[PDB]
């Protein structure tokens, strides 16, 4: 590409909406697995 | 034009050759005119 070339992405807003949705649900799955560690640890901590 | 755009000139070498010809002759014409002024400005003054 000579010098800097401008390029345009297809459906950037729709892709951002689904990107946020996947990230948020994955973050929930992280929390729902940390609590299971807490429930398992208190059994072996107390 | 977006960012910087590359453009290409038509016949750059041939135009350079004719540019050198015209500049050189104009420079010679300047000297031929200066000497005539020098000759006319040593007799009268
Ligand atoms: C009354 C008396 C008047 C006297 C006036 C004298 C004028 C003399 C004219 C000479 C012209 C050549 C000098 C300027 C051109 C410089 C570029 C040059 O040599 O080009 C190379 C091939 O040129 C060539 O092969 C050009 C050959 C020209 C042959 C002479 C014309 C008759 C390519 O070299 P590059 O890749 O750097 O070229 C970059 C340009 N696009």
């Amino acid at each position: 590409c000579p010098n800097t070339v401008d390029c345009f992405v297809s459906r950037p807003t729709e892709k951002t909406v689904f990107t946020v949705f996947m990230i948020a649900v994955s973050g929930i799955c992280i929390l729902l697995n940390v609590t299971e560690l807490c429930y398992l640890l208190i059994r072996y901590c107390s």
